[PDB]
């Protein structure tokens, strides 16, 4: 079932989300299924549960082909509970981000080029991966939702922030 | 004649505008007339010429009653060329701002409570005023356009940035 994606300005995007404690259950499966469905109808590459007003440490993400990032390598379809992130180097990298809770806009945002992330699949099996580049940037971005943070508070160059149909920065 | 209001992301909002040198002329009058008309149809309280892709140090502003700031005292209808601004104290004050080039959004922005501004009416007579509060905040905001600056780069508390129909911060 497709859920409403709540928009920047809602206090529910601002909360610190608690852990998921129902791994392997029917309720988590249905929620995760809703999130992939919702991500998909809105053409997202990642979606964090608080963007659907569900206060949990959960995100889904991934795709083969993105309408919005027609330049980006495939990121595996992934549902991730209780995400923890560690930078594997200090190399920062700039890239374009948008967000389904901030429709119509995009900005350039610096993120770690290399990370490891860890957590659990919805069936409870553990997940740990090294990620680089866009894959990494997705996971760091969806993680910020779980701590009540959106991309605008990460912008360093406000010349790059604007509407997607109008921007012409490189 | 109502002009297109260009949207955040256009490089033309980012420029340092040159001075107006055609005070008292027919061309400036028609431009200023267009700006009041454009401000009015979009329900603005201020409009700076670069928001209409006109690269000049010019702004119009003022109103008796605002749809968007139903709480705010009347600010006199004013067209101002070659604006210069000086804070008359260091008291900063927070208040809500939006912008016609950033439709649908608003944030809390700190501005000087007290200023003086100086420049010229379109007929060439000089203007100097002390302004406080909302009047001051309008003029400082429209001035930032003339130097290629929008309000998001002034936000200190990103919890207050969001869509106008969704926000519930105090
Ligand atoms: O603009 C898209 C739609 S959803 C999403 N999550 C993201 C994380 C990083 C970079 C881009 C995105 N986007
Ligand atoms: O949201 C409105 C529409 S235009 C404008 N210029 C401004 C300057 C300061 C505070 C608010 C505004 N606004
Ligand atoms: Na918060
Ligand atoms: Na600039």
């Amino acid at each position: 079932m497709i859920r409403d994606i709540i928009r920047m300005g809602d206090k529910r995007l601002l909360r610190v989300a608690p852990q998921v404690t129902n791994l392997g259950s029917a309720e988590l499966h249905a929620l995760v299924s809703d999130m992939f469905e919702t991500m998909g109808a809105a053409h997202g590459v990642g979606l964090a549960a608080p963007q659907i007003a569900v206060d949990l440490q959960l995100m889904v993400f991934g795709f083969e082909a993105s309408e919005r990032y027609p330049e980006a390598p495939a990121v595996p379809l992934t549902a991730l509970a209780n995400a923890q992130i560690e930078p594997l180097s200090d190399e920062m990298e700039n890239g374009w981000e948008g967000c389904l809770s901030i429709p119509g806009l995009r900005a350039v945002i610096p993120r770690y080029r290399y990370i490891r992330y860890r957590g659990f699949a919805p069936d409870g099996s553990p997940i740990e991966r090294e990620a680089e580049g866009f894959h990494a940037r997705v996971v760091q971005h969806e993680y910020d939702h779980l701590v009540g943070r959106l991309y605008p508070s990460r912008i360093e160059n406000f010349d790059t922030f604007g509407f997607d149909d109008v921007l012409s920065y490189d």
